[PDB]
């Protein structure tokens, strides 16, 4: 509250270290439905039934222009990466695999560098 703050947690390597997970997510051999937009034109159903699209290549546009105010704004784009895939995709295709791999990479990284 006022004048009553919490200890000080190290933020300061955060940019970096997102930077450093976003690259091992980018160099997946499963990152290829992500690494893009959905092509909207091309794509039956895309545009209107998922309200929020995301990709890494938009995730990491934003990193690198300062569009994230802390961490947990960019783990929350990260998971609607996947989110959106599991809402568009059956779990049985491969791209519904991907995803599922790719979070559960993903996960893993975000729990050993922050946790």
């Amino acid at each position: 509250s006022m004048s009553v703050k919490k200890p000080k947690r190290d933020d300061s390597k955060d940019l970096a270290l997102c930077s450093m997970i976003l690259t091992e997510m980018e160099t997946h051999e499963d990152a290829w439905p992500f690494l893009l937009p959905v092509n909207l034109k091309l794509v039956p159903g895309y545009k209107k039934v998922i309200k929020k699209p995301m990709d890494f290549s938009t995730i990491r546009e934003k990193l690198s222009s300062g569009q994230y105010p802390n961490l947990e704004t960019f783990a929350l784009d990260v998971r609607l990466v996947f989110d959106n895939c599991e809402t568009f995709n059956e779990d049985d295709s491969d791209i519904g695999r991907a995803g599922h791999n790719m979070r559960k990479y993903f996960e893993k990284k975000w729990t050993d560098t922050f946790k």
